[PDB]
């Protein structure tokens, strides 16, 4: 029996790698993906072999991540419950996509991951796994094992000889998520010095910085005049935005599994792109088209959040969003200053921003008022 | 004949007052409403009697404004095209309401306003008027007079003897709007020194300032532990937020009367209220209720923007929003720092934030995955 | 230990009654509700005692059913996937509501039902049970026992002295549902003679029959001038509509558990009410209100279909629908002929059916066209 | 000056042809389109010449009408206010599209139509005209001339040699609309013998007729195994459906010009297609996709009704609808009987109508119920 494990290289997925061998007595193919977490994946790969993997694979997926997941999602203007830019949500589908690919390649009947039974990630990994390969089997150790505590796990790690040691965090090219630990108290401000991707505003440059982003057909293609690949462009904007401490949000969100959760996120580049896109949309999108698109954005967002990426509903909405986004061509000029991003200008080759006279407006008004007057009259 | 004129005490409404007497040779009742424009409305009222007003009326409407218009709208989470908090939009209905009432009290056959024939305001004034009194006669001088240019208009004023004097402004308790003139070029950053209600971010306190807002069944009832009437509360928050440069928006919006327009808005208190409300909602609203409310907010927003306040569709949606808002009770703790508003804490007496067995998750996932698996299998 | 069992009197629930006694060594309190199934509930209540219940309860819940469940649902214009009037769906919450109440009165820690683990009803029963009493225990034998087929179940029943008597059925005052067996092949027309509540259209009266239905504030209060209570009103319309073969539907629907199912439904009275309601709405509801309402109806229908009746989302939407329905006052006149229902007339005290001239229309047109013209000019 | 007139051949457009020549001192190019009104278009073309047209064009647009307007609309499941299949609405854009093309080829600066200044058609003609050719000049005689009565118009007609001859009618391949006159009283049943496209159910065959409709990729491509072009197919279904009196609707609709009107429509073929489509969709569309699609259909319907065909909103939604519709491939089997259309069967090559055990179902319920249980416990 072979099991392809989504291995990140930490203590848990290492314990899980051992656990899978003892519990199933199968070969465990470890897979580590580079999506910008800031770790050297080749290390995790070698640690995977050391830990017992029969085969470890490491792939650089930054470009695929931004090009085929982050960008399509951004075109839709996806935002979960007012503030979440879905940094972790869009990454999972990519990983799962590879786990199943590798499994079909290695002749592995199952895949495994270390997401807990209480979170959203388990749903994301599995819904995409089953959607891509219905016959695939999934193993989620967190839902199957007996450990009754952190302590038991560390011990178990030593029993097997695995290197060992306030909040949990997930980091990739789009953002860094922080939650759990002291963050569980919604009334408690995140601890000083917690953020890693964005410099702290109180320490950000005293002078504003200006940045311009060019969009071609729904996707950002250049920064300050320099053409950049999708992954390179996201990186560039994280640097510029991070320096100014841009893209910080603190929210209590609704998980798909049923309960609320306190989350803190930093999305510098993505936050710049969010506003840059709308700034350009303000000149290139028709009024009614925009209004309809914005009322659908929330649904698309919850789809992505729940894990329905490789689902027909999301791909259907995607057809609408891409169609609208095809017109988003132009440039946004933004001003960054201590945690804040201010749009200060925008231009577009086909801006709709430049017919009728005074009388016309009066007729428009009369026709629009008709039903309200009949209403009042009837209420007589 | 009698004509009730929404008189703001400015050049144009003064010109309009003379134009009304000279043209219709009717009795002109001037009406100035104090909605927080920061003008000694009493001056306006005297200046009107001194401009030919057969009777001038001034009313302090700050409380009614915030209580009967701003709060119901905030309760719904109204945001036009992603950034506009509708500062000017919700104020017009209030004015037209009184215009019509006064007209009925003074036995006047018609009312008048000085909104131009190219804007949204004329629609807001007139839809309100027609909805409240279908038989009302409306006179919009900007659509009826021959004046071309202001050089001309200045002449006419100087003529009848009427005091005479970069962008246009509209101010009230909720915000200050800037548009036109130097603002018409979408690529041009607004001019240094334009903002009046907010302190320039760069000139804002070097130390962050925390503020708490208490909501009771949808509405803000206190700040930093001090109970404050609707108007006093918005005022208090404008002061606190203004000093930090909070609530600045720069957008190119879609007008109802035809095309696009570049607008700049500062809504310090409202911006704080927007984030505070959502912070309290994150603990008191059900997931599915929230996702539905947010998908309807945009529609409510354009209704307000277009001028459909006293309209059946808006009042119907209001029933949905008021129902949901009734549960929003708690306190939000926010951190203000150089133009930004950060939520750092929230609490609620009836918080839904805390029967959970992880294996249940797997069953949840399998059922959710079914339709996806069938789909893939059929794709064979 | 006591268990409140939803006992319908058939073979399965009788077998379930025995099963629960032995399996849980619990005292079983049977509950049978009269919701218009057309059976003598008292005979079910007696059989329960014969079968072993420590107590048997039987209540006439037809009035509460139509008044507190069917009527509120109809006000919403609820239709699942274009045709399903939700006859079985809105009935389930009412049964469960009583199980929990009785359980509360008898000091029972659990409730049980005979819905299978493959369909929608189990979800409905339990979601309402959990929502009304969060700590109640539920027992669904179909998900807990291991019978390997009817054969074995008959034997089990015979063993306990439980009398043992092409498709499945569910009937109540709203409709009769048929599915399973012969009906599983979606390409096969239902067998002749299957329908019970409605006359075969080919056998309906050669003369059409006119009927008038009066609505007061969103609810039907009279038929042909005779004031009738909710339950009696549905009954009357079932008679009149049934005699003409009205209300027959044949569809393949999407289940909440994840698959597709072929269902046939007859809803004579409800189908007449559906068209009668819209007929009265056509004179009493505002255009924009109606359009917003119809776009929310489907969401509401799926909530009902899924089982989220006692859920905050459904209650919220209800506030909107009720607000709108309050204007539906008037009379609908329909013509019934061989399977079809034809609206033939309508009237209302506050009808909005019968303030501008031709010139006004041109202005309306010019303004609505502006954005379209700009778009075309930019396309050049 | 050259004016391209939408010439129907009747009295008013003949009067208009003369009116235009003398009023604008221009030559008139008459355009008559055959869209299935059951008229001899060449007779209208020749009558135009006799009336003074400098050139008369007559085109058979039946295939284009159904292929490029009706089908796209049906693919979206478009239905206005519950019953209107938009028979007249989708035909208007097609007419105007040709008026603009002819004006362009003929060097005409303007186009003219005979729609009155108080209806919906004027908006449809002009919105598409301006959208396709922004600088085109539109002349609508009804909003411009001074005729003050029918009598004066007849005298004018006779003066110019134009031959002169209960409700009004509009007929094309999709339907026949009836409104005005005796039909203006919403409480009055339409007069006997009014219908023309459909036989009265009272006179329809005693034997029901089965009909099969094959859908390829969202569009109907065959009837009873016979491959038919769009127009030939709609025609065929009108014959079959008409013989059975199928597709009659009687509604009071909300006009775009702000008021209500009583309309009676017979859409035999379109009605069969409506149900046929949903029958095939019941096996080919995913649950979530269908639900989203049905919530957007009404919006698309109002767009078509108001006249926003060649508009960005409609084309953006169309991208969504066409995406979904692409999966609609299969055959629908319906039973026609005295006014009714019954779906009795459906099949599809990629039917999603054929993965979990009861245990899975329990986990699903538990998770789905969590938030509801938390809500209940909090309410205490
Ligand atoms: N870079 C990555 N490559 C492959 N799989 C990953 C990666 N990041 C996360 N995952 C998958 O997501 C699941 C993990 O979660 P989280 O990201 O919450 O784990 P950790 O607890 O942060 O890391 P570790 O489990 O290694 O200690 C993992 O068990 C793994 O299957
Ligand atoms: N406080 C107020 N009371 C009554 N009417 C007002 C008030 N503020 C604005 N209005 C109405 O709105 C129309 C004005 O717009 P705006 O406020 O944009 O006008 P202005 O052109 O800035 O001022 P003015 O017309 O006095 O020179 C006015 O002409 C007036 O009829
Ligand atoms: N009138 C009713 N009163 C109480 N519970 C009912 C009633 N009708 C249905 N139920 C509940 O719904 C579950 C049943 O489903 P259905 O109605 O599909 O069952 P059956 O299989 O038709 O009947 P039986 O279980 O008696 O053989 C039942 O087992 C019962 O728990
Ligand atoms: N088949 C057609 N070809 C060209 N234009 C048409 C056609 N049908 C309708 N129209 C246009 O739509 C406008 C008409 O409406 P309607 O069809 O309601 O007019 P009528 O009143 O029936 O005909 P007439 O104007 O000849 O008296 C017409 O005046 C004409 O300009
Ligand atoms: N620190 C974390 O483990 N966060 C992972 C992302 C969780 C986030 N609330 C999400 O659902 O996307
Ligand atoms: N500065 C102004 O005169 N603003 C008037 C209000 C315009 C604003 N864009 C609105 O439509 O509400
Ligand atoms: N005959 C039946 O067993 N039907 C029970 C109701 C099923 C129906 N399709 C529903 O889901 O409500
Ligand atoms: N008989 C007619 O003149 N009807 C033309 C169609 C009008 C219909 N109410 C519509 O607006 O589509």
């Amino acid at each position: 029996m072979k099991i392809v494990l989504a291995y990140s290289g930490g203590l848990d997925t290492s314990i899980i790698l051992k656990w899978l061998k003892e519990t199933y007595r199968a070969e465990v193919i470890a897979f580590t993906a580079d999506i910008g977490q800031g770790e050297e994946v080749e290390e995790a790969r070698e640690k995977a072999l050391r830990t017992g993997a029969s085969k470890a694979i490491a792939l650089d997926l930054k470009e695929e991540f931004v090009r085929d997941f982050v960008f399509p999602m951004m075109r839709a203007g996806a935002v979960y419950e007012g503030y979440y830019l879905l940094g972790t949500s869009i990454a999972r589908p990519l990983i799962a996509k590879h786990l199943v690919r590798i499994a079909e390649e290695e002749g592995a009947e199952a895949i495994a991951h270390g997401a807990t039974g209480k979170g959203n990630d388990q749903v994301r990994f599995e819904l995409t796994a089953y959607a891509l390969k219905p016959d695939i089997k999934v193993i989620a150790p967190w839902r199957e094992w007996s450990f009754q505590g952190r302590k038991e796990m560390i011990a178990y790690a030593e029993a097997h000889g695995i290197p060992v040691p306030p909040y949990s965090m997930d980091a990739n090219l789009l953002h860094i998520s922080y939650e759990g630990g002291v963050l569980e108290d919604p009334w408690a401000e995140p601890p000083k010095g917690m953020f890693r991707m964005t410099q702290d505003p109180e320490e950000a440059p005293d002078a504003p910085e200006y940045v311009e982003v060019e969009f071609f057909e729904g996707d950002p293609v250049a920064v300050n005049g320099e053409r950049l690949s999708p992954a390179a462009l996201l990186q560039r904007l994280n640097e510029i935005g991070g320096r100014h401490g841009v893209g910080r949000v603190d929210i209590v969100e609704n998980r798909f599994v049923g309960m609320k959760s306190r989350g803190v996120y930093e999305t510098p580049g993505g936050t710049i792109l969010y506003h840059a896109r709308r700034a350009v949309e303000s000149l290139t999108l028709d009024r009614e088209v925009l209004h309809q698109r914005d009322m659908l954005s929330p649904k698309y967002a919850e789809l992505v959040y729940y894990g329905f990426w490789y689902a027909p509903e999301r791909e259907a909405l995607q057809a609408y969003f891409d169609h609208v986004a095809r017109s988003v061509t132009g440039v946004a000029r933004l001003k960054l200053y201590k945690g804040n991003v201010y749009v200060v200008g925008r231009k577009a080759p086909k801006s709709l921003y430049r017919g009728y006279d005074q009388k016309d407006a009066e007729g428009f008004i009369k026709i629009q008022a008709l039903r309200l007057r009949v209403r009042a009259l009837v209420e007589r």
